[PDB]
């Protein structure tokens, strides 16, 4: 059983990498922005599937969105576009710094949430995505979850397989093992004050659409 966790933890490393990539004042520029975009919600500017509120969390979906496992992407055009800030702030840094292809992103999501806030057990939808899965760490430093069993069974397993560190300006970048064999999560210990994260994919060519 403790040789299985470590393996396991094993596993889901070979499918991280992991970058300090963006510095406190690129941080503070892509911060602004991501309030801009929850104040253009706000005023009502968005498109109706643009914008997805939850308690603790809010998503702000750009590019392509999606509606378990029977997801669907929403028509062309029924998301707003990826913000020009998007492109030149982020995804810019990330295609000099070989992380992704140009051309690769073509899905772009905001998650902003609350102190307390979290996410249940998931795994990136695979009909909807391409892998690799690229996200980048805002407003505060936090952890992610891998293996989350935990959240339902806290009497048989107690811990995630691995809690991986999101530091502010880190960028995570999951695959193999780590995107498609295990699921993630977030604890809402974890979150102590506001964090935010851009999630940026590719989605696949059959994607299935509504
Ligand atoms: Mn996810």
């Amino acid at each position: 059983q403790q040789l299985q966790k470590e393996e396991e933890a094993r596993k889901v490393k070979s499918g991280i990498r992991q970058m300090r990539l963006f510095s406190q004042d690129e941080c503070a520029k892509i911060e602004a922005r991501i309030d801009e975009v929850v104040s253009r919600a706000e005023k009502g500017l968005y498109n109706e599937h643009t914008v997805d509120r939850a308690p603790l969390r809010n998503k702000y979906f750009f590019g392509e969105g999606y509606t378990p496992g029977q997801e669907r992407l929403y028509p062309p055009g029924d998301v707003d576009e990826i913000p020009e800030w998007v492109h030149q702030l982020v995804i810019q840094k990330l295609v000099e710094h070989r992380v992704i292809p140009e051309g690769f992103v073509n899905s772009a999501v905001i998650n902003d949430y609350q102190p307390g806030g979290c996410i249940v057990s998931h795994v990136d939808p695979i009909h909807i995505f391409e892998r690799p899965i690229v996200s980048v760490s805002f407003f505060s430093d936090s952890a992610l979850c891998f293996g989350c069993k935990f959240q339902f069974k806290p009497i048989r397993v107690s811990e995630p397989v691995l809690s991986l560190p999101v530091r502010r300006g880190s960028v995570t970048v999951l695959s193999g093992y780590a995107a498609d064999e295990i699921t993630h999560c977030i604890r809402p210990q974890d979150i102590k004050e506001r964090r935010a994260v851009i999630i940026l994919r590719k989605t696949r060519l059959d994607a299935p659409r509504l």
